[PDB]
């Protein structure tokens, strides 16, 4: 069954709620981002309307198969009426396509659900500024202090530094990057672009980035592995197994792989600075693990959650201990004290 925080109160509407069946009232199911845990449920067979942004349109049509009279594309930052009600889509900072949701309820009452999200001063001089928020239905994934990693832009000039200085001393090495899901292109597009290579990949993934409306990207990546210095690879296949089974597969082209795991936080994070992080090696294979992150970090939420300013907060994530619920109760009354709404 459904659960609360899933549902918009007075109107017809779910969030992110495609595994539960005919969700009883529900005339309308809105999708955040094409992240499985979100998605999950979703195939060619449903038959009620989806509405989202338009590249989640793009995957849910091409990867899913759904079919194009279900989906309901609308564009950002534009006031929209869906069944009656005003909605507005806000870019969350997180995968390409990731959105926000602010529903104008017609007793007066707004609602902004974060979806998945990096908060971001930016935020503050979106339509955000405009009116009050009375309920927010928040990404709380990492709502504790000890959850801090540095910028996208620090990490991402540590892998072109790392990337560029390597390949530079061996012109016959590889770089390899690891993905399962979308998000984080960043990271293997700045690597090709130092290194002057495409991107190679296999079928199936050059298909979703073709989903993507990424400004030139046929110019940055391709099919043709062998004509290619930077290789994607599933995340699974990051580690020293599967990268010596990877480098048997070039034909002795290479002669060692540089390899990078974007992992969300990892506790190194309380210890190590960014500058100071090193790779797991064996014979001529080196492993990175970077620290690159597209939700927010707990300082980033707390400064947004401030200036938003809430009547109540609705966690959507960690909410299945009664420990991690108490724990992110006690940090929204501090927040609330401490700025005085
Ligand atoms: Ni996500």
């Amino acid at each position: 069954t459904c659960p609360f925080y899933k549902k918009i109160p007075g109107t017809g509407f779910t969030v992110d709620a495609f595994q539960y069946g005919v969700v009883e009232g529900c005339t309308a199911y809105f999708l955040t981002h094409f992240h499985s845990d979100h998605y999950a449920g979703l195939s060619k067979h449903f038959t009620f309307p989806v509405y989202c942004s338009e590249i989640t349109g793009n995957l849910l049509k091409n990867k899913l198969h759904v079919q194009e009279q279900y989906i309901h594309p609308l564009p950002l930052d534009t006031e929209c009426i869906v069944n009656g009600v005003k909605v507005v889509l806000l870019d969350a900072n997180h995968c390409p396509g990731a959105v926000m949701i602010l529903f104008y309820l017609p007793n007066g009452t707004v609602i902004l659900h974060t979806g998945d999200f990096r908060a971001d001063p930016s935020m503050e001089r979106s339509l955000l500024a405009d009116q009050k928020v009375h309920m927010l239905y928040l990404d709380t994934t990492y709502c504790s202090p000890e959850y801090t990693f540095p910028s996208q832009q620090e990490v991402i000039r540590f892998a072109i530094n790392t990337a560029f200085e390597a390949v530079t001393l061996n012109p016959h090495a590889l770089v390899v990057c690891g993905t399962y899901s979308i998000g984080k292109e960043k990271v293997f597009l700045a690597i090709a672009d130092v290194l002057g290579s495409k991107v190679g990949m296999s079928q199936e993934k050059y298909k979703t980035l073709q989903c993507l409306n990424i400004p030139e990207i046929n110019s940055l990546i391709t099919t043709d592995m062998c004509s290619s210095l930077v290789h994607l690879l599933p995340m699974m296949q990051i580690n020293f197994k599967g990268l010596q089974s990877h480098l048997k597969k070039c034909g002795g082209k290479y002669n060692q792989i540089l390899a990078f795991r974007p992992t969300g936080w990892t506790h190194s994070n309380k210890f190590t600075r960014i500058a100071d992080v090193i790779p797991q090696t064996k014979g001529n294979i080196s492993i990175y693990g970077i620290p690159y992150s597209e939700h927010s970090s707990y300082l980033e939420m707390k400064r947004f959650v401030q200036w938003l300013k809430p009547q109540k907060i609705i966690p959507t994530v960690n909410v299945g201990t009664w420990k991690s619920r108490s724990t992110m109760e006690k940090y929204f009354r501090e927040w609330k004290l401490e700025a005085g709404y």
